[PDB]
Order: structure tokens, then C-alpha cells, then sequence
């Protein structure tokens, strides 16, 4: 868990950027091997936010989802995980907008494993969206960026709040301030719309307060082009607005699964 600074090489270069300071590659001195990493590097809330999400981290295990290496305290505190080359899925198909339609359906059925996989850990993500996604390789995608996630409690189903990307946010979320992980299955639907319109912010030009205002209106954004019926049918199916009624990542992972093998045996065909 605890890292040792020597065995520790950044480069200068920075990768990405949030609101905690920076994202930066490096090398790790494993066992025998040399490692390639990303490095979370903070510029006392926000120390105490990388302590958590590392706590989080260590605990996941699966193939859809970031592994943390480890943590650091040197310059800064820094949070160490294995690299994830071709980085977040929104801007790597805003920069590559003849991905494939099979492609895509492939990708975000790996977030839905990686999903259910986090459902049945009993761990809310909180901050579901396109540019939390990373690839490994085109064909291999894994659900990362976890400052907001909560481990529920043994005796809860939703874990209580007391700055949010509202436009990935359910109603249930905004209204009453309660996160599961059919609030995460809502997210997961921006996700897809987000992956299908290759890149694209969701409710363009439109205020927080505006979105909260469609949805309940009962409107939701439109088809993007050439994404197949069924799924949108499934986003919409995401964006069910009472909790009740709205499918787990069982069910989704399940639809997606299933769609993505008549889509296989289709180009074959
Ligand atoms: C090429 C490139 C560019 C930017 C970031 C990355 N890698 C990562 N970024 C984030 N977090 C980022 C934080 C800033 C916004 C984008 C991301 N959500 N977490 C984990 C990784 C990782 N394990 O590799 C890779």
C-alpha cells in the first residue's frame, strides 16, 4: 500500500488534469520488472479525498476496473495506479470518430462487468461518466476516477449526502440526496449516450437546473446518429426516473451481453 519514493520515476509531461492537481505517467521498480503507471499527484479536503478513494481502490477486484499500485508521500501526496494508455474514452473518440458501431457496443458492455461487478461489492461509484472511463488497448476499457465513492453500509441500500456533475446525476440524487447503484445504472445511460455520440457532452448548452427541469418533463435526449434502436432503447430503459422500477447492472450487463453476440454472429454473417 505504502510505496517507496526511490522505486519511483515521473516524467514531466502532464497527461490530464482535475480540480486535485495532475495526472502524470511514471515507472515503478515491481519485483523484477519495470511497471508503467499513472500518478495522481494533489496540488487538507482534498488530502484526505486521496486517502479515501486509495481505501476504496485497494479493495476492488476486477478486470474492468483501475488497480491501484499503491500511495506516496513525498513532494505530494500521490496516488499510484497501473496505466491505462489510450486514456479516457470521451476524448479518445472525439479523436477517432470512425470507431466501429461493434466497437462501442464492446467498450460500454465492459463498463457494465466492471459495473455489476461494483453492485455486487456494495460500492457506489457516484461519478459515471465517459471521461472516467480509460482504455487499455481499443477493445479494452476499465471504470476508474473514484474521489466520490462510498462503500454502503451493511444495513443500506443508498448512501446519504450532506461540487456534483449533475447532468450524469438521477432524480432520486438531486431531490432527496441518495446515491446506489441504480443511481450509477442512470449515469451509465449518459455513459452510453456519451460513447454513441462519440465524445460529445450530454445536454449541450443547457444549465444544471434546466436538465433537472427536462427530465421531469419526462424528456430525454434524443437517438445519436447510427446507434442501433435497442441501444437506445436500453438508455432509455437507464433513465427510468423512479428508482423502483429502474433495472440493476445484473439486468443491464445481461441486455448488453446479449446484444453484443447478434452483433458478433451479424458480421460474421
Ligand atoms: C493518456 C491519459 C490521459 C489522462 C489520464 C490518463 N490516465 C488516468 N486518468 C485518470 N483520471 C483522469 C483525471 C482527469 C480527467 C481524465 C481522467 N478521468 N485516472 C486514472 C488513469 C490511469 N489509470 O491511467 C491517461
Amino acid at each position: 500500500v505504502y510505496l517507496d519514493r526511490k522505486l519511483l520515476t515521473l516524467e514531466d509531461k502532464e497527461l490530464g488534469s482535475g480540480n486535485f492537481g495532475t495526472v502524470k505517467k511514471g515507472y515503478y521498480q515491481m519485483k523484477k520488472v519495470v511497471k508503467t503507471v499513472a500518478v495522481k499527484i494533489l496540488k487538507p479536503a482534498l488530502k484526505d479525498e486521496l486517502l479515501a478513494e486509495a481505501n476504496v481502490m485497494q479493495q476492488l477486484d476486477n478486470p474492468y476496473i483501475v488497480r491501484m499500485i499503491g500511495i506516496c508521500e513525498a513532494e505530494s501526496w500521490m496516488l499510484v495506479m497501473e496505466m491505462a494508455e489510450l486514456g479516457p474514452l470521451n476524448k479518445y473518440l472525439q479523436q477517432n470518430r470512425h470507431v466501429k458501431d461493434k466497437n462501442i457496443i464492446e467498450l460500454v458492455h465492459q463498463v457494465s462487468m466492471g459495473m455489476k461487478y461494483l453492485e455486487e461489492s456494495n460500492f457506489v461509484h457516484r461519478d459515471l461518466a465517459a471521461r472516467n472511463v480509460l482504455l487499455v488497448t481499443q477493445h479494452y476499457a476499465k471504470i476508474s476516477d473514484f474521489g466520490l465513492s462510498k462503500a454502503l453500509r451493511a444495513d443500506e441500500n443508498y448512501y446519504k449526502a450532506q461540487k456534483w456533475p449533475v447532468k450524469w446525476y438521477a432524480p432520486e440524487c438531486i431531490n432527496y440526496y441518495k446515491f446506489s447503484s441504480k443511481s450509477d445504472v442512470w449515469s451509465f445511460g449518459v455513459l452510453m449516450w456519451e460513447a454513441f455520440s462519440y465524445g460529445q457532452k450530454p445536454y449541450r448548452g443547457m444549465k444544471g437546473s434546466e436538465v433537472t427541469a427536462m427530465l421531469e418533463k419526462g424528456e430525454r435526449m434524443g437517438c445519436p446518429a447510427g446507434c442501433p434502436r435497442e441501444m437506445y432503447d436500453l438508455m432509455n430503459l437507464c433513465w427510468t426516473y423512479d428508482v423502483e422500477n429502474r433495472p440493476g447492472f445484473a439486468a443491464v450487463e445481461l441486455r448488453l451481453r446479449n446484444y453484443y453476440y447478434d452483433v458478433v454472429n451479424e458480421g460474421h454473417h
